[PDB]
């Protein structure tokens, strides 16, 4: 029984390489060239990969996993028994694939237009407005417009999507799609684990929220900001108020210690998207990690085409299942934000290259959070004033608190957002949230976790979750919450491995071969072992922990508490029922 099992795995892995490589090609071709033709080829390749999955999945289910000796074979066969969407009947499957395509296409081609003439796309036009405008009504136009055009358009598809993804989940042995998604972590205590981590970051978030709220009150006026209520969702510098770094200039702790305009610096010095990815490549190689192949530079789409082409702009990293072909697809803007994004995506590429010699079933991160965390770890060092000054993008305790605030606006603000997205989706999937209250429940969570309110009352027909990429694209989100916790654990451990002393936020692991080695050994494991092993290899312990993130921001927590107390802030939003009058 063991001999037939390993033979099966061998056959599965060699055939999967071929069909998945074919599928990836067609998917890439659509993502980088949205047309009726590339659509039809993709949907046809969807049938082909479903045929393969069904064939091998059906075989896999005939194995009694319980009777298998080898644990690696056991692990692979167990995973192949999950057919995903391929479990659906033929008619259901073609409908599901069409629904996903329609949702993705709708989101990626959505535009917000001025009556007079000009039509804005999310990247870069609406993103730029949200980042730079300091005018209440202009931010409102972009915020509401995006939700009116992208969000509302997704609503027609979503209930059927939910029905089909849940049906597929049940046919694969889960109770619903959220159950299926959570299972990717192989952690029965996941929901409690994440709840505890969220709670530990409360003091930091609430203090940041209160301080930022006070600064908004100062700029946007007392009539538009309730100092005891939620913050209007359009004022945080980001379409989804998920990260707040673009309003740094409104909240800077010590304006007497000014920072160099990084965007202006990058543009004047002739940075290009290509150069940004080259700098990311250099950072990885400085650690002794792998360079991207020449093929990467030849085949990647690192900027929005002027080709006339319609594309999916949202940054992604692609593994073509042949151990040679790895690509990034990103509509890169020349700014600091996208330089960080470039590092993030390059971390995904590094992961692909590190586990390329494993059987494809195990060519995944230790858990999806790990995959998201790699690039972010390096980006933490990239972001240090020391490293930015070395890149000629920047030029005391004041600057120190300023830096920590800047980092908090990104990292701390994202904690509740990244937590809530799948809190909402899991309840959609399990039936707790029906289509009659999709939006109402979304805003309940936006209030409960983030302390945000919508600037304009929502109406029936609104589907604000549809205005966030991962919703119509069916991309799980809890990975980003996990990523943000564990990236600081990795940072702390790699900094210690690099022999750095002093405050964690001052550490820069550039050129540390000891740091590179720890990351490499963990990444090489792919999905071959439960994630605590990869955690152990990097950090010397097996748990997720908020401690490293708390240690990193400790000096900011102290300053924020002092600042908030002297201004008499009431932390939180006890008047949670407050909305803009
Ligand atoms: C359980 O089975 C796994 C996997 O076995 C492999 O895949 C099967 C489908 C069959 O085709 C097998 O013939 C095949 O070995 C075993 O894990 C494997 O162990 C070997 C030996 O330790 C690893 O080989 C190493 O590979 C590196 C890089 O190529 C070399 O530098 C090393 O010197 C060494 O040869 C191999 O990588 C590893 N494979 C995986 C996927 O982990 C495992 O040993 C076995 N368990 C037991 C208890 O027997
Ligand atoms: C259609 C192929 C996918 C685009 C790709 N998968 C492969 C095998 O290439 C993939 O899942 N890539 C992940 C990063 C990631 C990669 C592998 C993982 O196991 C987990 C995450 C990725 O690019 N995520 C991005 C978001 C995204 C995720 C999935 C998508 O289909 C499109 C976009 P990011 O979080 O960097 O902004
Ligand atoms: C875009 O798609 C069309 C078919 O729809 C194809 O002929 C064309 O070559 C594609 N463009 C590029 C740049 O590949
Ligand atoms: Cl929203
Ligand atoms: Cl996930
Ligand atoms: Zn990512």
């Amino acid at each position: 029984d063991e001999a037939e099992a390993s033979k099966f795995v061998e056959e599965y892995d060699r055939t999967s390489q071929v069909v998945w490589n074919e599928y990836a090609e067609a998917n890439w071709n659509y993502n980088t060239n949205i047309t009726t033709e590339t659509s039809k080829i993709l949907l046809q390749k969807n049938m082909q990969i479903a045929n393969h999955t069904l064939k091998y999945g059906t075989q896999a289910r005939k194995f009694d996993v319980n009777q298998l000796q080898n644990t690696t074979i056991k692990r692979i066969i167990k995973k192949v028994q999950d057919l995903e969407r391929a479990a659906l009947p033929a008619q259901e499957l073609e409908e599901y694939n069409k629904i996903l395509l329609d949702m993705e296409t709708t989101y990626s081609v959505a535009t917000v237009c001025h009556p007079n003439g000009s039509c804005l796309q999310l990247e870069p036009d609406l993103t730029n407005v949200m980042a730079t405008s300091r005018k209440y009504e202009d931010l409102l136009w972009a915020w509401e417009g995006w939700r009116d055009k992208a969000g509302r358009a997704i609503l027609q598809f979503y209930p059927k999507y939910v029905e089909l993804i849940n049906q597929a989940a049940r046919l694969n042995g889960y109770v619903d799609a959220g159950d299926s998604w959570r299972s990717m972590y192989e952690t029965p205590s996941l929901e409690q684990d994440l709840e505890r981590l969220f709670q530990e970051l409360q003091p930091l978030y609430l203090n940041l929220h209160a301080y930022v709220r006070r600064a908004l009150h100062r700029h946007y006026g007392a009539q538009h900001i309730n100092l005891e209520g939620p913050i209007p969702a359009h004022l945080l510098g980001n379409m989804w108020a998920q990260t707040w770094s673009n309003i740094y200039d409104l909240v800077v702790p010590f304006p007497s210690a000014p920072s160099m305009d990084t965007t202006e610096a990058m543009l004047k010095q002739g940075w290009t998207p290509r150069r940004m990815f080259k700098e990311a490549d250099d950072f990885f190689t400085s650690l002794g990690l792998l360079p991207v192949p020449p093929e990467f530079w030849n085949k990647s789409m690192l900027e929005k085409p002027t080709d006339g082409r319609e594309v999916v702009c949202h940054a992604s990293a692609w593994d073509f299942y042949n151990g040679k072909d790895f690509r990034i697809k990103q509509c890169t803007t020349v700014n600091l934000e996208d330089l960080v994004v470039a590092h993030h995506e390059m971390g995904h590429i590094q992961y692909f290259m590190q586990y390329k010699d494993l059987p494809v079933a195990l060519r995944e991160g230790a858990n999806p959070g790990f995959h998201e965390a790699i690039g972010d770890v390096l980006a933490l060092s990239v972001s240090t004033p020391k490293h930015l000054h070395s890149l000629n993008l920047l030029s005391s305790d004041e600057h120190d608190i300023n830096f920590l605030m800047k980092m908090a606006l990104d990292k701390i603000a994202f904690i509740p957002f990244s937590y809530l997205v799948d809190q909402w989706r899991w309840r959609v999937f399990d039936g707790s949230i029906t289509k009659e209250n999709y939006n109402q429940e979304w805003w309940s969570l936006r209030l409960k976790y983030q302390g945000l309110c919508p600037p304009v009352p929502r109406t029936q027909g609104d589907f604000d979750p549809g205005a966030k990429f991962h919703i119509p694209s069916s991309v799980p989100y809890i990975r980003y919450f996990v990523s943000f916790i564990i990236q600081f654990q990795f940072h702390e451990a790699l900094c210690q491995a690099a022999g750095h002393t002093g405050p964690l936020h001052k550490c820069d692991i550039y050129q540390s071969k000891e740091a590179g080695q720890r990351l490499a050994t963990a990444m090489k494991l792919g999905f071959s072992r439960p994630w605590p092993e990869a955690m152990q290899l990097i950090t010397g312990q097996p748990n997720m922990s908020a401690s490293a993130m708390l240690s990193y921001f400790k000096p900011l927590l102290d300053w924020l508490r002092t600042e908030n107390e002297l201004h008499g802030e009431k932390l939180g939003w006890p008047q949670y029922n407050w909305t803009p009058n």
